[PDB]
């Protein structure tokens, strides 16, 4: 069984269409798998506000996601969160680390999302997510994820100062050209696995690119990861940061690619 949870409340969104992108992704999963999502939060416009303002604004949405994820994780289904922003995971990752202290988190992202209030250049909460879950700063939603159990997958061109925090904490980084299914499998060793994906990990998608070496990850590499993680070891999956307007052709094209990437893991969970 799959439990689908969908964030529709603003959590520090600086992009215009990520709440809409989450809703479109959730709808595609509902239609494909015969599910009904649990929708949490009320939409609000995007803004370039400091994390210290955006975080309290998101408190009601974050607490509601935490409670829904806690119920799902304590049962025996695959927990699937479709999130507008990576920042929703400030509420979910401490629940995962609480319930599965041996779990490895594959944080698949073009960025490291490992800034603290002291290192952030932009003040964006979404760039402070993995560091908050690991306890380098206090989000108000707990921590408890061991940095030794966090693996950044696909991250590249990381600021020297943030890359220093990452190495000091012991977070491993697997850049796109090294992010094969076997490399990711070898990183998780014998642990259960939580997958968090930020779609900016993907190579910009004019896949008319047979003669170019990609800088981002290709959809086929994401699919290969989902194919490689054994169904019995997969705790849950978070899909975040699709910036695509509702009703757009762009959203319909993006969600079809997303369905192709996640199908191996989601099909196997629906078959249990
Ligand atoms: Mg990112
Ligand atoms: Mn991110």
């Amino acid at each position: 069984m799959i439990d689908l949870i969908v964030s529709q409340g603003r959590v520090a969104d600086r992009a215009a269409w990520m709440i809409e992108g989450a809703a479109r992704t959730a709808r595609a999963l509902e239609e494909r798998y015969g599910l009904k999502g649990h929708y949490v939060g009320e939409p609000a416009p995007h803004a370039d506000d400091d994390w210290s303002v955006a975080l309290p604004q998101a408190r009601e949405t974050l607490v509601a996601v935490r409670e829904a994820a806690t119920e799902s994780i304590k049962g025996d289904n695959l927990t699937v969160l479709v999130n507008n922003t990576c920042s929703v995971s400030l509420a979910t990752l401490p629940v995962v680390a609480r319930e599965h202290p041996d779990a490895v988190v594959l944080y698949i992202d073009g960025h490291g999302d490992f800034n603290t209030p002291e290192t952030t250049d932009t003040g964006y909460l979404g760039g402070m997510v993995l560091s908050g879950a690991c306890g380098l700063w206090d989000s108000g939603h707990g921590a408890g994820l061991r940095p030794e159990q966090a693996v950044l997958v696909g991250s590249r061109d990381i600021d020297e100062g943030e890359r220093e925090l990452i190495r000091k904490a012991g977070v491993r980084v697997i850049p796109p050209g090294e992010a094969t299914a076997q490399a990711v499998l070898d990183a998780v060793k014998d642990a259960p696995v939580w997958i968090h994906i930020d779609w900016d990990v993907l190579e910009p998608g004019s896949i008319p690119a047979d003669y170019t070496v990609p800088d981002g990850m290709l959809p086929a590499q994401i699919r290969a990861v989902f194919e490689a993680i054994p169904a019995e070891r997969l705790i849950g999956v978070e899909l975040a940061e699709l910036n695509a307007p509702a009703d757009s052709e762009r959203a319909e094209q993006a969600v079809a690619v997303i369905l192709d990437m996640v199908a191996p893991a989601f099909d196997a969970a629906a078959a249990r």
